């Protein structure tokens, strides 16, 4: 059927919980969705969730689950200039990467050492955050979810008030979320970005240096 339901089922198939997003509130259908970073909803809730998604609801994937976190970059073209085409392609060759509805890129990874607390933004350029690590108490919309930008009136949306719809799509091809050495990755990004005005945030460098 739809890509939205296919990918939602694919995440569940791999042991990751998902939660429907209410069409109106644009927030998870359950207020206490954070519990899904540590336990499953059970057969009942699951079927109910899948029905909402099949009927058209978008869905989200809570971070932190089984050591899975999502590096949420605001701009894909910026990352390409940042680490280079070769580095980006290799990274997305080894793990799942997706295009966001605003031109960003989500890189899903598994890590044995997840920050015990929020250290966002990870990096900044010209005094502003350009990437956030989505871990516990956060989520990202999943593949197939679509957003109509007509109601977006902030400068965070490039498509401000446009009668235009975009969706979360695969960067290249569907691939398993694989393990990465998070701290080693961040050091690579730090080294590559210094010559482009991209630097780690105070809290990020803190954790990175222990
Ligand atoms: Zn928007
Ligand atoms: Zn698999």
């Amino acid at each position: 059927s739809s890509e939205r339901i296919r990918y939602a089922k694919w995440m569940l198939e791999h042991g990751f919980n998902i939660i429907p997003i209410d069409p109106e509130s644009k927030k998870p259908v359950l207020k206490e969705w954070q519990k899904y970073s540590h336990e499953m909803p059970s057969d009942e809730e699951k079927q109910r969730f899948l029905k909402m998604i099949e009927e058209g609801y978008n869905y989200a994937i809570p971070g932190g689950q089984k050591g899975m976190v999502i590096m949420d970059f605001e701009s894909k073209e910026k990352l390409k200039a940042w680490i280079g085409e070769s580095a980006l392609e290799e990274l997305c060759r080894k793990t799942l990467c997706t295009n966001t509805v605003h031109g960003g890129i989500h890189i899903y990874v598994l890590s044995n050492d997840i920050p015990p607390h929020k250290i966002n933004p990870l990096f900044e350029e010209n005094g502003k955050g350009i990437i956030d690590l989505q871990s516990y108490n956060s989520y990202v919309l999943g593949l197939g979810s679509c957003v109509n930008h007509l109601h977006c009136t902030t400068d965070k949306c490039p498509w401000k008030e446009q009668n235009y719809t975009t969706c979360y799509t695969l960067y290249n091809e569907l691939k398993e979320i694989s393990k990465v050495d998070l701290k080693s990755l961040l050091r690579f990004l730090a080294e590559k970005g210094k010559r482009l005005g991209i630097t780690l945030s105070k809290t990020a460098k803190e954790w990175l240096e222990g």
